[PDB]
């Protein structure tokens, strides 16, 4: 059967992190999701000619139980842990996220992307260099992306599934 990657979006409230979800699977930018709603989103496509299926659980952060929620933070194979590079306390908040992820992996090597969203914004308080600086502490990739524009919104997700064949293949 086809290979399925089991990816799981997280960040602060307000991130893009349904607008990107929306942007990969839609192929268009929705202006209004509801901040509460957490869904996942099935689609077939083809990364460096292996076709495959990206299962993707885009979070929404709120206390309601989800037994899909928790299926996907202890079985999930890649993370993008997203922060807007117009909103410092989302990129002071990226640790928090981190830190879930290894505990509920009980690992210190979870695929992972740091993902700085709406870059197509001039407002910039979060710049390239601190992003890198981070992804570069934590061994893993930075990828810029705007969710409005479509910019890096598919190199976010195929550089996650790349990292996934990587740990698989450790
Ligand atoms: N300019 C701009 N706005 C964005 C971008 N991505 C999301 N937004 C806006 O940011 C707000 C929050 O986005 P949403 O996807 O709900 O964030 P979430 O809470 O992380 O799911 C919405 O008003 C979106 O239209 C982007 O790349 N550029
Ligand atoms: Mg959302």
């Amino acid at each position: 059967g086809m290979t399925e990657y089991k990816l799981v979006v997280v960040g602060a409230g307000g991130v893009g992190k349904s607008a990107l979800t929306i942007q990969l699977i839609q192929n268009h930018f929705v202006d209004e999701y509801d901040p509460t709603i957490e869904d996942s989103y099935r689609k077939q496509v083809v990364i460096d000619g292996e076709t495959c299926l990206l299962d993707i659980l885009d979070t929404a952060g709120q206390e309601e139980y989800s037994a899909m929620r928790d299926q996907y933070m202890r079985t999930g194979e890649g993370f993008l842990c997203v922060f807007a590079i117009n909103n410092t306390k989302s990129f002071e908040d990226i640790h928090h996220y981190r830190e879930q992820i290894k505990r509920v992996q009980d690992s210190e090597d979870v695929p992972m992307v740091l993902v700085g969203n709406k870059c197509d914004l001039p407002s910039r308080t979060v710049d390239t260099k601190q992003a890198q600086d981070l992804a570069r502490s934590y061994g893993i990739p930075f990828i810029e992306t705007s969710a409005k524009t479509r910019q890096g919104v598919d190199d976010a997700f195929y550089t996650l599934v790349r990292e996934i064949r990587k740990h698989k293949e450790k």
